[PDB]
């Protein structure tokens, strides 16, 4: 199964539902689903992510990023750096990732 | 069904390779498509008719929009960009039939 | 259909450009390329263009460019609309006029 | 639609084959009859059939091998000089570019 | 004929567009293919798994291998690069369920 | 009567030079590739020819160069000289300048 | 038509496969039988088949993999080794030892 997480971007460029997130080159979720924000007027990315990838810190970044010949985009999950001493907040069902990267 | 919209117009000194269908965006994300484009017959400048979803009906009219161009198939689009609000300074909401002053061509 | 009024031009090269070859205005379609011919006696190619009579407020100041489409390399004529000047009164182009300022291929 | 005679010679016809239209700014008035090697010289002579409707085409006119749209087919343009005598049937257009 | 294979594991920060299947070469010539890859649970690094012809069993633990492309299509391939031996301190051979240490990520 | 008369030519390389390969003066065909084989003896290419009989005046200062329409002869018809009297290449001569490509 | 067989090793073999041609001055004399790494030196070992007709080729003479037209098919060009007024000819069996990858 899955979990939900959100992003906003100022501009998705190419992207669309069932677009693959990625970490490290490997599917670990994909776009669930895309809207404006009402309030804001900001496109907001729904995720859903396979529940065995639930140690994600959420000082995590997604990239919008190109794949192959066929100028396929898709989200590049850049797992964050936490320390232990400092203890890092892991993300959970219904949370946003605060840091993205436009195209 | 169909999704239910409404209009705006919007006048370009030109239109390039704008054509009906072609799709009206705001940050990527599609909200309307071009219903019609002709020529305004008293001034002779090309005069686009959009057909926004109603979902988005919250745009101010200090809104811009911009021709620009996707990816490999050279396909142009409109790029609405949300311009500032503040109803003391009085920015009015877009409505049913309004036009967006506004205008970029390429 | 809509009507049309009938143009005349004068180009050195009309170059791809054939009958049924649109006319635009701001890239939209307001008429089409008629015709295509030799003239006898400068033998230079005369283009016959048929404009929709709801736009019949052409300036005889306005201009003609062919100019190509990307995707592959069809041509058209990019009607200029010409500057007029409030002192000067403006003076309309008609049914059977020709324009004179053109640019070729 | 009756014709006459014209001929040409070039360095290189490049693409230029039977067929091949012949026109005055892009409206096509003839098309290569014939192209040969002049026996003495070895060099192309083209053979062109002109509609006789344009028969006042001055012998200052040049002749011009060009290539049209996307499949690079070749054609004679036919640029008309500055005017002097007309070219008749069997002359020779003097000014050529390969 | 088929020929057998060993078992190999390899970690890089970039898989790419490389996917099960995906050949393993060296020199052009393919030795290898790609069995398996998982992101590692604990650091989630893509954790690739080859399997490797056994009778190319003496590949050096100072080999490496590298994420590259091939012709037209934009297919991704593995290349391993037989590492440096050392004829003074004799470097250790790669054997079955061993790890590629060093690797050149996408 | 024979169509056409045989020449040769041997160059360094023939690259996309085939049978039925065109062979043209000025961009006029008089000729076409009828095989083409390596010399025994030096293992070069050799091309031969077979040129249409009308064309019966090359002289053998003439050059071959392989060139690009698919790949084709270009035949350019050498110098001549009213002084020496150069020869004319007749069936089964040898054109002896050639570029490669 | 017959053939024999010679054997060359490259570095790396690129987009080389089975079947490629094997040629002299553009005229194909020959086909690439099969390409093996080599399992003492890891290097690619390239087979050749050779017309037998082309059985003067001297042992000094070179292999170029070279690129064909607009589709990158890659082939082997055989440079003919220069010979002495007294070079060996390459028999069925013999390899040939001067090799240029791509």
């Amino acid at each position: 199964p899955t979990y939900t997480l959100y992003a906003t971007f100022d501009n998705i460029g190419g992207l669309k539902a069932r677009s693959p997130v990625s970490i490290g080159g490997v599917v670990v979720g994909r776009v669930a689903d895309i809207t404006l924000d009402p309030k804001t007027y900001l496109p907001r990315v729904t995720l859903e992510i396979e529940q065995r990838y639930n140690h994600i810190p959420d000082t995590s970044s997604l990239s919008i990023r190109t794949s192959g010949l066929l100028g396929e985009q898709y989200l590049a999950l850049n797992v964050g750096f936490e320390d232990p001493e400092l203890g890092t907040a892991i993300l959970k069902d219904g949370d946003t990732i605060q840091d993205t990267k436009s195209a």
